[PDB]
């Protein structure tokens, strides 16, 4: 495949902890 599949899954796998890491449980 193009290969860059790999990198923006972990591109978006690092966002999306930015997400919910923006917001805080307490």
């Amino acid at each position: 495949m193009k290969f860059y599949t790999i990198k923006l899954a972990k591109f978006l796998g690092g966002i999306v902890r930015a997400m919910l890491g923006s917001f805080r449980k307490d």
